[PDB]
């Protein structure tokens, strides 16, 4: 197994954490505040209270002795800045960082930080594409023009085939899967059914499912 | 003429907004602070400093115009639920709302928000499944037991068939593409060939999947 | 004897929990402020500090074993909400709550308060009848249309008999009780006397009331 | 031409101003928040702006003209008490105040208050009366042994007559009212008939009424 | 001896203390503040850290036993208020009070203070007596006519005898004093000569004081 | 054409300017705060907003012209001190100041303050000495060994002689003055007579007026 | 025509600007506090309150026309960070920055910084070598071995000879210039004479010259 | 030995102490702040937490004992001036204190400060001279006209000769001495070479080094 330290328990870091340590992995806790440490003890292998920008603090926690390092502290730019810069001078091999703003990632990449993330601003564009089309429940982008998508089944596709739907040929696109009910349809037919409000999965060109979407449903 | 509005230029509803004026949607951009406002003035159609707690200033927003508002308040709780309240009762069809932990939840179900969204926990847990398999680059859940994974090919999958690489029969799982340079191959014939650090794209079971990483890749 | 648990000792719940204590029921006073807990230790059974809202120092005060908690904390909406929450989730039979203002109301009769109390502006109300007519000391509603007043008696009412004012034909009104120096008299023969000074209980309908007062007194 | 000021627009104050407006009387709303004014504005003949604590703001008011002044400043001791201070050297006839304490009320009591009140105490009081027993939904005491009580009639007495239940001389108690369905019947025959679910108003001493709760309903 | 008892150990309080404490008093120390008390440690009887708006820790201190309790609190109008009304309540003999301003000291009138004073103001005029007059060293007004002034002489009377300056029936006045070179000089024959820079004691009218000063020096 | 600048409107800073303006000198009020200004604009020649830590904002109030300028700041000990420093170098004949502690003296003095004040001090001793001897009004020290005192007389001295209380023999003192009822005497003969409640003037030695207390009256 | 801007007028950026200025230099002086920027108005050629943290503030101030930008902001390490970033990406040819700290220097080196003051951290390196060598005024080090020292002359030199002090043989260092009362003496001929109290510049090795200060003077 | 205490461990003290104690002397690092103390306990003989503005906690010190004593504190004014005041009081030989502003070192200068400093000030100046002119690397004035410069050398000096350079005729300057590569060469011959980016020493008239820089280089 591989031993993970996440240093800032909030919602994000929290999250990682909590994920982390139900897939059985060696994960150390790291807070500042002493409830977030207490809230957090539960799940996770050592939780401790700690103020990560003292290297003398961070040579305690033996930090040195971790392949992964995930930096979640997010309101305190400088105390994550710092963070990531003493956890570079002490040679650990992977270091991942949640951002704040523009500026904040440039400096991150400066003084040495491995991955960068944004996770509101990502989620944020997720669900603006939700928004603007009720039709897509989620998706994943294979490139800027090519997309799987995930899609629930209105009236007028009620009781359709697959066939009946001709995708590959009047679309380019192709049908992937059927949820019904949560029973679920992997690779179905050309003779395979859909029925209203199934969670159907459709792949092909972005434009093209869009045309799907304002022709077929 | 579909109207969105985005209470609370955070990380999340700034990026939200920006998002949805891209795709040329008619976006109001409102936040209680003033500086808040002159950034996303240049990412929405229009942009207003408001105070979206006071009934009357939302009155005056002209919100009764809007389908969809988007409340992306964070770390004040009261001002998402007070807001979320008032929108209610001002019978706005959609109500999407970010929240802040279990129980923020728990009152913005019972007083009538129509969506709730933990973009933060979300990707944590998205980013603890990178974190355990550094091969997962992106994925999508069809249901608790079955996923869309986009894998990182290895070396040990350099310039090796699909059909070499039978996964249909040996891991009950089916190859859905493949990129390469850049360039996309979909529903790929069996004499197709992965190159290393190529994109390839699989669908299956969670554990088929995990299976075929450690005895494929 | 039932068991009572109030929670906020303000001026109002203060008041509830000395009040029952002095019924002889058993009443555990709960504060986060040490100050008041000490205050009020010797009007209750058990007083103990502790923060509402925190769901395991709730359930280290055994809180699921009381058939009344009463919320009266009243500032802070954040912490009597989510206090109410709790309360709620841990299936308490009678929850009854201080409110601040119309919203508060609101999203406490939404996450299900079974009583709701506006102690200041029910008084507001009260003492303004009695700003408005300097007669009145004391009254209670039937409806909105009739009433039991305790008046002051003028020098206009002094030595008047019962049946010297006939209030039964001329005004529809009817006289419950006499006040004199402290001595009590309950439904007065028609020849009983009053004097000024003296409480005099009337019922009847409002603006019949009023009459008798305006004319009568 | 009588003239109400009322300077402090909390939940009291506000409740005093809002209901002598509604009775169609001369009131003048003050306030040192500006937010609070524009508030009341709507429900007061004049709203004003002002630190009471300042002399001159205070003769600007032309508070000279008012007869009746209502001190509700709550959290601020120092205010109320300067306030009232102020008023009973510019000779104002009758000037009541909200205290906080005992020894606030003290401190009125020697400045010249003409009258005390204490909102929250007192409904304290009358909502623990309504806790310990179910039933009484209003009360009002006429003296330290005597009340009138409105209660919730129970299926013990539905169908019950007025002479079948006899309280005059089973309980030396008398019923004045009987509310069915919203219809009201004032000083009801021996015929009368009590069906459950109605309110029932009954005089007497303390005692005896809470005998024919336990034996009676 | 006399027992006092000093609450707030300001400048005036300090002083107050320390200097009875010189004449050999029982004086006890009394300051919320825990370095005042260890600064007049070496300067009181006993020096008590104590709140003393805190009716308990009164009681503690037992203030019942003396006859002066001396409420030096300046800064905190409601400590001094509040702290004088429970010694009030506590029948203390002598009661002197340290006011703020106009208003503080009518309360302290009205809630039974016994001595009111003004440290600051008092001096205030008597220096700016000497500003306007830089003869006057220091003075004692026996009315508002009359007065008893402590004069530096100047080289207008350097070497004049006291009959050479006749001020019993030139000005109506009289030399108490002549202090040279630190000797002092009572009651001086009509033959005493001053020399310049003496202290010189007159006393008499005010303005014919101030006569003998524009003519006579 | 002598003028007085007052900096700093505290208790003792507002008495001296409201005392010099009462004499009818020329005087100016300065002080950061507004409200202060506003207060003795009545008080004063001229009252001036103003920062006197700024030098530009000192020139600016022309006060090259004052010949007296006194500094009455007191919380701020910074304040006062750079005041004073500016001032010295502005070349002020006379500066005033009022100190805070021995410390804030001992600066003042290097500084080159001309004169250094403690009111509060210095009246703490003078009321130390009534409270230890109630029978004295007020004092005036000639000397460490000798003063000037007004007692107020008791029933021990009513109707008593001027001889008959010989005090130039018996205790070596002098009595220099009786007021009676407010008639004032100067310089009594051998036959007048002193009533209760009188004041008496007396003059010696410290040690041989408070016998004359003990013994005397 | 070169131009020069200092952004943070602290104590170590105003005297750069104002010794800028005093060259007859083109100066920009920028700070956020308005105060600042209205007292180096004076000695700059232009002064402008701005946020250096903006960049339409910076773009506004026209500093693309800079050669060189001094970021003298110290107490608040993240304006100074994201200042020197912007004006990194704003391709400013040199940017040199005060550092706070070591990890300051860092991150500030990383970002592109061309050249970091410690201006407090080196004077305290050249006061210490006061400090123990009281004979030392001021140095300058060649190297970490050689060095060049202005010594103030004892007595144990007064009136001595350059070639009575041999010191090219003896310590193998040259003196370099003596200054007497004033008068500058450069590469003095070996007749030249030393006073006490005169300026004596010597260069040598480090040892060599302290060994001098033992046995020469 | 010599023994140093120095107060406030700032930048400067913190660089004071630091160097002091690397040359072997015995220094007594203060400070009011725990975290400072600990960073510095490393480097100083006794580190000790304390408020030096307290008189006794001074004592406790035993900083009599010191014949220097540094005050490095700067925010402070008011702990600076009082620090150095008590210091002086204490009779200690040397005390050498930091200045933040004009008038602070007036009022240090006038309660008996021995040498005053401006580190920051000083390093402005220095700094300004190299912004100004590249060339410059470090010098030192021997007088307002008079200098020694550290040059860094040019292309337009590659390859030149001391004697080439005719500085002594030309320019009236002198060469001291040239480090190439690290190797330093003191006093060199007529006959040695300069190569660029070498360190030249020159030494002379200010006007004439700028006259050699402008022709020369
Ligand atoms: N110096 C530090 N050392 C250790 N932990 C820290 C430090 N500074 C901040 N933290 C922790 O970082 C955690 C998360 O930071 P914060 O909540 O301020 O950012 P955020 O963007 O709101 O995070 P999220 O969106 O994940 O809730 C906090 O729980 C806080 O205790
Ligand atoms: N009452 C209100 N009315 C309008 N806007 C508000 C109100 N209260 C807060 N906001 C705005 O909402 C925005 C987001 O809130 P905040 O930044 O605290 O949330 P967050 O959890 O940090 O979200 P994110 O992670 O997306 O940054 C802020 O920019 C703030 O100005
Ligand atoms: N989270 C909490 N848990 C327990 N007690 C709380 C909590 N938050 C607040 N309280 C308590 O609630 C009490 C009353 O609240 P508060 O006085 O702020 O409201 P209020 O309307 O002014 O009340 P009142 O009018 O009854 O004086 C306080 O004594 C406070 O200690
Ligand atoms: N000096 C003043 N002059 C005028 N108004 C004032 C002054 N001080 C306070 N107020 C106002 O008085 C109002 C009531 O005070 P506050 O809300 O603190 O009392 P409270 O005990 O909470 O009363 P309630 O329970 O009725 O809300 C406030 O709206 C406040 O703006
Ligand atoms: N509730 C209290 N109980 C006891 N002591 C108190 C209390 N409140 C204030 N004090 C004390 O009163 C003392 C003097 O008050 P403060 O200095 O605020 O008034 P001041 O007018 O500035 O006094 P002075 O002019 O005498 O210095 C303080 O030393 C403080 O500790
Ligand atoms: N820099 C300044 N310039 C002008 N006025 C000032 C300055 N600093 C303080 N003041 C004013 O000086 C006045 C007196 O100061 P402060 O009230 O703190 O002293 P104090 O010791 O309480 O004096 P007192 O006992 O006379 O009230 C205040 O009214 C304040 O507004
Ligand atoms: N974001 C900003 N934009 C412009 N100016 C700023 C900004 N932040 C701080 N400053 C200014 O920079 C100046 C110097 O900062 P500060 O005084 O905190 O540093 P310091 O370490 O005390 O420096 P010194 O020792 O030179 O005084 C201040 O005058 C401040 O007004
Ligand atoms: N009363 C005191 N007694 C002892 N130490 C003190 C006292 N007051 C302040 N100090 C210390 O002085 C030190 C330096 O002061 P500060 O950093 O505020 O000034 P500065 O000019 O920013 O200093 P520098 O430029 O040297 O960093 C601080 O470490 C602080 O703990
Ligand atoms: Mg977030
Ligand atoms: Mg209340
Ligand atoms: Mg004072
Ligand atoms: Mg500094």
């Amino acid at each position: 197994n591989k031993q993970f330290a996440v240093i800032g328990l909030g919602k994000f870091g929290g999250s990682i954490c909590k994920e982390l340590h139900r897939m059985g992995h060696e994960v150390l806790a790291v807070d500042i505040n002493e409830e977030k440490v207490n809230a957090y003890a539960s799940y996770a292998t050592h939780a401790v209270i700690a103020n990560a920008t003292e290297e003398n603090e961070l040579l305690s926690l033996g930090i040195r002795n971790f392949e992964y390092v995930i930096v979640a502290i997010g309101a305190n730019i400088q105390a994550s800045t710092l963070t990531t810069l003493l956890l570079k001078e002490l040679d650990i091999p992977n270091i991942w960082v949640k951002a704040q703003n523009y500026y904040h990632h440039k400096v991150l990449e400066k003084i040495g930080a491995d991955r960068i993330i944004h996770p509101e601003k990502d989620m944020g564009v997720k669900i603006a594409q939700s928004l603007s089309d009720e039709n897509v429940l989620n998706y994943i982008d294979l490139s800027d023009e090519y997309s799987i998508v995930e899609l629930l089944a209105t009236r007028k596709l009620d009781s359709k085939s697959i066939i009946d739907l001709n995708v590959r040929a009047k679309y380019g696109c192709t049908i992937l899967a059927i949820k019904h009910h949560g029973d679920i349809c992997l690779s179905p037919a050309p003779e395979d059914i859909i029925r209203e409000q199934d969670c159907l999965v459709i792949m092909g060109h972005k434009k093209d499912i869009k045309r799907f979407e304002n022709e077929g449903m």
